[PDB]
């Protein structure tokens, strides 16, 4: 018996309740990102960059 | 017995619940991104670089 | 017994109740990226790169 | 144009989203009365008396 | 136009969402009454005694 | 126009969200009466004697 990472619970989400009755949601985005309503996300990443909820506008790399 | 990574529960969502009566919803989108409406989303990545909402408005290299 | 990765539980979703009674939704792109109404996904990826729902409203590499 | 019950939605269930995944479950009655899992149950009575889940152990009228 | 009862919603239930994951439930009546696990249940009695979940464990009437 | 009664909403139950996850539950009558797990009930009673959720362990009348 050694369990080196035997019984890990790692990046769960388990348990949620909403509601949501009158939402009203307006969005007008121009040449940028935009990221609304994220709920109950879950994830693991080994050796790799893992951003759930990201936004990058622009990238520019001219020469 | 060694268990190295034996009985792990990664990367996961359950037991979700979710009520939306009237939501209006409105998106104008001009040479963007936009990312609306995420929920019980999950993912592994291993060697990789994981992303679970990203929005990159553009990507630009010119020479 | 080893169990190096035996009994794992990795990229679930189990468990999932939603309703929507009256929920307009409108989108309208122009020349962009739009990702809406995501639910109960999940996935995994072993050496890559990869994203649920990701949105690039653009690539150019112009020479 | 009288209206007089004209447009009416009574005694209505309508929009439900269940799940169950382990559920044991286990009774046992010795003379008696048991009612267990009503879900999404309608109805209307006129001149009557109505009961959805009623649960009488015994009647008795001796002589 | 008189609208006497015209456009009502009574005894109404719409929406609804419901999740369990292991719920264990064990009941042990003798000589009575039990009601367990009602959900979205709706009626309407027009001169009657309307009851949802009624439990009279005995009625006597000994002469 | 009168409107007597016209647009009302009433015994109504809209919009629930519910989980459980691990819910040991565990009744033992004897003549007597029980009631658990009542949710999301509604009605609407004229002219009568309306009752939801009750329990009466006994009725007893001798001569």
């Amino acid at each position: 018996v050694l369990y080196v990472g035997s019984k890990t619970k790692e990046g769960v989400v388990h348990g949620v309740a909403t509601v949501a009755e009158k939402t009203k949601e307006q969005v007008t985005n121009v040449g940028g990102a935009v990221v609304t309503g994220v709920t109950a996300v879950a994830q693991k990443t080994v050796e790799g960059a893992g951003s759930i909820a990201a936004a990058t506008g622009f990238v520019k790399k001219d020469q």
